């Protein structure tokens, strides 16, 4: 158990005037998890070629530079210094009113980067973190909670919570990326577009779909430690995993992350010892920008997650990564712009949204979430001292839940960081490279 002291802790706030107004939240912000979202960056003090990455001006991750370019990016994302609230009919809408955000300064003058080895989002990576105290006032807290962690090495740790209602990854990382581009001294490119009532319903709502990903997630037929790690597959470990699968000339190419979702729910299901005749559902957060027809505008902040749950019987997707494959496939392949649309219209129909929150009963054994971040910009965050050498989950609250990530290098690999059963886990390990 590292020792890390925090130097203080301060609220942060918007640097200039910010609209006072309830935001009012869609559906897709209000069935996200809740709390807040755990991020971790790593930054090194030397580059690969051993250089010092401190300023000119002698400094690094100086935190007033930092905190004053964080009260000029709440300007603009000034959601993100609000607080939870509820509207007379008890949904939960963001209140701007500019409350603020954490920040603090930590040290840890024994530990140094190399010390977290691989970085998986175990508790040693929690406590980067500020912890949240939750109690039944939801108005209680910040939004956004940060600390800055300096190491023995002279490396440092950004440690992210992010309440979950207030955006996903692209719009979380937007604004990440914008504070780092000011601290920068750059300005930042796409001012975010504040208005979620582009995502309300259509009047009167018509879902035209049974929407699989909003029932009950399938229990077993028929409390316990939960381990956490992480493991890379190189490029050429993917390419021989696709490799396995069949080229046919009628049938179009799998997406990577179907192959490698397909390998991770039959090691997981292996790992497990889930029964072939054992119903299986696997959550696949998807991100709505790339499938809504107009595109929302380029900066619209908040969450636009729809949700892919392929489902099959264990004895499917343990057959082999081929037919796993293409049932997700298949399942991704669905949410295009009519489906998304109808979601909108099916959440909007629903007597009570917190029902469907996702949480541990969503994921849980014999299910299994895997979201990729593949495709979000977490490596962007150059604050005007380099870009991060790592940057992953600091935490998973969920068995059953995991990541793919991109190489924070350009070597073409990905990593997979999973929580399962201590007993699946042992398993899993071996299973996921016994190919
Ligand atoms: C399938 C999905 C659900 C997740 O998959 P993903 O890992 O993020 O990546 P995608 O399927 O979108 O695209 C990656 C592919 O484009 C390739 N690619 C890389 N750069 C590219 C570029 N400029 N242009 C086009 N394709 C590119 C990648 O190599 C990859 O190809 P492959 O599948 O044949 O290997 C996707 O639809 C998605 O939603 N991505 C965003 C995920 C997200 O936001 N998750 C939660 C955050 S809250
Ligand atoms: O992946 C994210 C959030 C990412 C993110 C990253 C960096 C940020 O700054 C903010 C949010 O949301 C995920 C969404 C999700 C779901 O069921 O919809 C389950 C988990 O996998 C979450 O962690």
């Amino acid at each position: 158990h590292m020792k890390i002291t925090v130097r203080g802790s301060e609220m942060v706030y918007p640097a200039a005037e910010t609209p006072r107004r309830r935001l009012w939240n869609s559906g897709p912000d209000l069935v996200v998890p809740r709390f807040h979202t755990p991020s971790v960056y790593f930054f090194r003090r030397r580059d690969g070629e051993g250089n010092d990455l401190a300023a000119a001006d002698g400094s690094f991750f100086d935190g007033a530079r930092m905190r004053r370019a964080l009260a000029e990016a709440l300007v603009p994302f000034y959601p993100m210094a609000g607080r939870l609230a509820r509207d007379e009919d008890g949904r939960v809408e963001i209140d701007c009113n500019a409350g603020g955000v954490l920040f603090q300064e930590a040290d840890a003058p024994d530990a140094t980067v190399d010390d977290f080895g691989d970085f998986a989002p175990t508790m040693e990576l929690k406590r980067l973190i500020p912890t949240v105290e939750y109690t039944d006032d939801i108005s209680a807290f910040p939004l956004l909670v940060v600390q800055v962690t300096h190491f023995k090495c002279g490396g440092v740790a950004i440690g992210v919570g992010m309440q979950h209602h207030v955006a996903d990854g692209f719009s979380g990382l937007h604004f990440i990326n914008s504070w780092a581009d000011l601290c920068r001294g750059v300005p930042f490119a796409v001012m975010p577009y504040i208005d979620r009532s582009l995502l309300r319903a259509r009047d009167p709502p018509t879902p035209v779909y049974p929407h699989v990903e909003y029932q009950p997630a399938p229990a077993m037929l028929s409390t316990p430690p939960a381990a956490v790690a992480i493991f890379r597959l190189s490029r050429a470990d993917l390419g021989r995993l696709r490799s396995q699968i069949p080229a046919r000339e009628g049938v179009p190419r799998l997406s990577t992350y179907a192959v490698l979702a397909a390998h991770v729910w039959r090691c997981a299901s292996l790992a497990r010892g889930l029964p072939a005749d054992q119903p299986t559902k696997l959550y696949c957060a998807t991100d709505g920008r790339q499938r809504l027809q107009p595109p929302l505008p380029e900066g619209y902040f908040g969450n636009v997650i729809f949700t892919a749950t392929p489902l099959a019987d264990a004895g499917t997707v343990t057959a082999g990564v081929a037919e796993g494959a293409a049932v997700i496939q298949a399942a991704l392949d669905r949410m295009d712009e009519g489906y998304c649309r109808s979601a909108l219209d099916y959440l909007e129909l629903q007597p009570d949204l917190s029902a469907l929150v996702r949480g541990a009963h969503t994921f849980r054994c014999p299910n299994l979430g895997l979201t990729s971040w593949v495709r979000l910009p977490i490596h962007d965050a150059d604050f005007g001292w380099g870009r991060p050498v790592f940057m992953g989950p600091g935490g998973i609250a969920y068995e059953g839940l995991a990541f793919v990530l991109p190489s924070a290098n350009r070597d073409g690999s990905l990593s997979v960081a999973i929580s399962l059963q201590a007993e699946h886990m042992e398993k899993f390990r071996k299973f996921i490279y016994d190919f």
